[PDB]
């Protein structure tokens, strides 16, 4: 559906305001969803010393802005920009700002899947051999995905996740998060390797690169 | 032991001849190698075309230097290194040549990992968010660490995992290797995320920078 996703865009916490050529990180993925007919609005979760550089684009970009305070945790972020999503929207895009190469297309994607899954997550297959290790360092011998971001899920379900999580005392660590609690399925949309998340100066140099075909 | 082990130095299948300050990547693990008392030999596996790259400095280190023909998977390559090692090692270091960052101390550790233990193998902590998927695109819900090269292993461990392959027909991949078959434990040495790989120029323009500190 049109103006049927809410993206709460993940830039609090910096490596996501230096600039890729010329444009601070953030700015890339917010102007990507806002592009999207799909989109009604994109809650920014940045410290308030952040928000005029979204700010300033508010009147040339065709989604409502709207803005939360970060939290301690990055679980707590993303419950401060669900308070703040319009009443009927049907999908919840979370996004990591660190991650400006997105494609519109793959957005598209997970966006889709989210729709008819209920939870939906952009992945690509882990190039690396990765084995999983017992506690004693031994080689536990027998697919694996690297996840990326958006993460899309359906409002109701995320908010029963943070029910389940607060009424519990449930923890939540970056793998094990509120949908690993959950017995709702969640789909693995194929993305791009270029979906980099860019944090060390050697990411900056390859996201130029891919900037540059 | 001092002398007692032997590397096999895989090189052939180019990325490993594309110089890192001047000097050919495959030349950088090579002379690691050949400085530590421990190592008695390195048998090189790469296109006799190579081979020069490797002779020049024959005479100058302190091991044996010998050759062996590339074979068409990673495992044949093994094979062939495995014909030419001394008939008195005592372990074979298996190492990637696309692989020249990899710090003495880390070797010495999976040498004595792979002594101790009969075969041991250099890995990191996994630091992106990987999740198993299911053949329908779901993420299965329930450690995982990123494995490198040195792959260290007893040559009698070697020569009956090449034995079970073979009489049986068993399919072997990057991920399911030789070992994966075997009831023999494989630790995993704790190495450090500078032993990247390099293939692709973003890793070179990384790799210059770690020489540099
Ligand atoms: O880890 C996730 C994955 Cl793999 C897929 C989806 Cl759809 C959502 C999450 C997630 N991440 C965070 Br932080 C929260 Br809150 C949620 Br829900
Ligand atoms: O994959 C491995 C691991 Cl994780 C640990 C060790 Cl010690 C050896 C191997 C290996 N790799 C190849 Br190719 C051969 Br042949 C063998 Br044996
Ligand atoms: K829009
Ligand atoms: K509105
Ligand atoms: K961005
Ligand atoms: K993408
Ligand atoms: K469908
Ligand atoms: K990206
Ligand atoms: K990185
Ligand atoms: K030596
Ligand atoms: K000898
Ligand atoms: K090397
Ligand atoms: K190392
Ligand atoms: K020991
Ligand atoms: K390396
Ligand atoms: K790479």
């Amino acid at each position: 559906m049109e103006k049927s996703v809410s993206v709460i865009l993940l830039a609090g916490g910096p490596k996501q305001y230096i600039p890729l050529l010329g444009q601070p990180i953030a700015l890339y993925s917010f102007f990507t969803f806002s592009r999207m007919p799909e989109v009604k609005e994109i809650v920014v979760v940045c410290d308030p010393f952040f928000r005029d550089i979204f700010e300033e684009y508010e009147e040339s970009i065709d989604v409502d802005l709207s803005f939360a305070i970060p939290g301690k945790e990055r679980q707590d972020s993303v419950y401060s920009g669900l308070q703040e999503i319009d009443v009927n929207s049907e999908l919840v895009c979370i996004h990591d700002s660190a991650r400006p190469l997105v494609n519109t297309e793959d957005v598209e994607k997970v966006l889709k899947d989210g729709s008819a899954v209920g939870a939906a997550v952009l992945g690509v297959p882990a190039k690396a051999t990765i084995k999983e290790v017992n506690s004693d360092s031994l080689v536990v011998k027998t697919t694996l995905w690297e996840m990326q971001t958006p993460q899309v899920i359906k409002p109701e379900l995320l908010k029963k996740g943070f029910e389940l999580v607060k009424s519990e005392g449930l923890e939540v660590t970056d793998d094990v998060s509120i949908v690993e609690y959950l017995k709702h399925p969640v789909y693995v949309s194929q993305g791009s390797y270029t979906n980099i998340k860019v944090t060390t100066p050697d990411d900056l140099l390859l996201a130029e690169r891919i900037l540059s075909e």
